[PDB]
């Protein structure tokens, strides 16, 4: 390992765990190792500053302690980089990470913590990026969002994150227009898959899906505050193997208060003795209302629903089963070889010890329609 190529035994294990839309990043791969040592927000050593540096090649960037690094500004994420901080414990305090126009990146094995301190992201992958791995990352107290993949991006995979300690918690794609589906062409170009994450003790958009093409599997919900998932306007998405977990009657964990654009909101504290029955929306129930509205004059003739195909899902405590089978058919079967396991408590409890910004190994367990010989 004088160079991040593939007889380095750590890029070589990382690159082995690859599954998914997201399967085919190599991040820094073939470039230059740069190690950060100063945990300042910029200057000499930074990961800023590695970050510039990565703008000019392909960049594996490594951390040579454990820091905490407080942000004053989101970081810009270049194409062909990976940012791993496998080994030490990297904490990104206040702000987070943009992937911004920006092909072939790896984030892993960091912890990023908004602290509720700005409108910020702590991972945002946006106007057209593509083949971006987000895995093994620890994402929590975003006023804005933890995490959108939007505006044309594609081609990436989430795996074994841990979201938690936040309100509204993932976007696949945004609306930004009054005519709903004004930027489907754009967006319905999306596909991501969801694996092995953990969303703890956050509110909403866990996440929050339209007009792509998603594979959630082997996911765990768990105490969230208001609702689990949801789909709208012709998502395409195939839930299978995923744990919904909750309780009517807990303590809630929620911020007196969240920041807001327009000043102080009261938390969801109150929502939680029905969130267990909500561990999705109603199939469309995100939009439906603005759809229902707006319809008579846009004509849509795209569906307020998304196209769901679900298998071999958990409903545990008070959770209960919402989403059922709509235009199955219309639903991905992914092209790819992945590592399903079945919906166990014991799957429940490996995601609860590994997910996130962990020293385990999770290595790749695999059959399927993509698996060669293994259909
Ligand atoms: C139990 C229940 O579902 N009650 C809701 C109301 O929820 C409240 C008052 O908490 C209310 O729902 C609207 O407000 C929600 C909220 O305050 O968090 C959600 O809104 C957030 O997300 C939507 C979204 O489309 O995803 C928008 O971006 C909102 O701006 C955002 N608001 C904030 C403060 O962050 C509800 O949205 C979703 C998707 O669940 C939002 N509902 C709608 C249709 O916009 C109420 C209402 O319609 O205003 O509906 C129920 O009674």
């Amino acid at each position: 390992c004088a160079a991040p190529d593939e007889h380095c035994p750590f890029v070589a294990s990382l690159l082995a765990q690859r599954e998914g839309y997201g399967a085919k990043a190599t991040g820094g791969l073939g470039g230059k190792f740069i190690e950060v040592t100063s945990d300042q927000d910029a200057g000499p050593g930074t990961l800023r500053a590695a970050l510039a540096q990565a703008r000019k090649g392909p960049a594996w960037i490594r951390f040579a302690s454990d820091m905490t690094i407080v942000l004053k500004t989101q970081l810009r994420v270049p194409s062909n980089t990976t940012i791993d901080g496998r080994g030490k414990r990297v904490a990104l305090i206040d702000d987070g990470l943009g992937v911004y126009g920006a092909k072939n990146v790896i984030l892993t094995h960091l912890t990023i913590d908004g602290r509720l301190t700005r409108l910020t992201q702590a991972v945002n992958v946006a106007n057209d990026s593509r083949d971006v791995w987000v895995d093994h990352m620890d994402l929590s107290r975003m006023s804005d969002r933890l995490l959108n993949v939007k505006n044309g991006s594609t081609d990436v995979t989430i795996s074994w994150t841990k979201f938690h300690n936040s309100n509204k918690v993932m976007l696949l794609n945004n609306i930004t227009s009054k005519n709903l589906f004004q930027n489907y062409e754009r967006d319905s170009i999306a596909r991501v898959t969801l694996h092995h994450n953990y969303f703890f003790n956050t509110v909403q958009r866990n996440p929050r899906a339209q007009f792509g093409t998603f594979h959630l599997f082997n996911n765990l919900l768990e105490n969230w505050d208001f609702y689990g998932m949801s789909f709208s306007l012709e998502a395409k998405a195939l839930v299978e193997g995923n744990i919904f977990n909750n309780d009517a009657q807990r303590k809630c964990v929620e911020p007196e208060f969240y920041p807001t654009v327009e000043g102080i909101n009261v938390n969801y504290c109150r929502y939680i003795p029905i969130a267990p029955a909500r561990s999705a929306l109603d199939n469309g129930d995100s939009d439906r209302g603005a759809y229902e509205k707006r319809k008579a004059d846009h004509g849509y003739t795209r569906d307020f629903k998304a196209f769901l195909r679900l298998k071999d899902n958990l409903y545990l405590g008070d959770a209960k089963p919402v989403l059922k089978d709509y235009r199955p058919e219309s639903a991905p079967t992914p092209s790819y070889c992945y590592g399903y396991e079945k919906a166990t408590p014991e799957l429940a409890e490996k995601i609860r010890k590994f997910a996130g910004n962990t020293s385990g190994d999770t290595p790749l367990p695999r059959t399927g329609a993509g698996c060669p010989g293994h259909h």
